[PDB]
């Protein structure tokens, strides 16, 4: 059922830290990097943390970080790609495009830093199992 969600970017796997931080990570074998995804309406959906609960959210500053509960800040609006890969984007902030995205670092790339046709952006859903 769960995934993870790995940044083309850096090659980094989407973590959420059980101090509500979210970075990336190289170590497969992390536990912060197992991820349920799970859709409220067709092509939303929450990323929770299965380690810790915590629900990946977006920030006004377009900081990535771990939510104790979900809401509105918690939805994403999932977008299959032509090149294989997923998408990302803020729902609260869908106007602005404001997308999931690791540096090449494994840091968070900002929601208003973030644009199409950027690597950090990509990420592929993998099996945890």
């Amino acid at each position: 059922k769960p995934k993870l969600l790995y940044c083309s970017n850096g090659g980094h796997f989407l973590r959420i830290l059980p101090d509500g931080t979210v970075d990336g990570t190289r170590d497969r074998s992390d536990q912060h990097i197992q991820l349920q995804l799970s859709a409220e309406s067709v092509g939303e959906v929450y990323i929770k943390s299965t380690e810790t609960g915590q629900y990946l959210a977006m920030d006004t500053d377009g900081l990535l970080y771990g939510s104790q509960t979900p809401n509105e800040e918690c939805l994403f609006l999932e977008r299959l790609e032509e090149n294989g890969y997923n998408t990302y984007i803020s729902k609260k902030h869908a106007e602005k495009n404001w997308f999931v995205g690791l540096k090449k670092n494994g840091s968070c790339k900002r929601g208003p830093r973030t644009h199409y046709g950027q690597k950090a952006i990509l990420f592929l859903p993998l099996p945890v199992s």
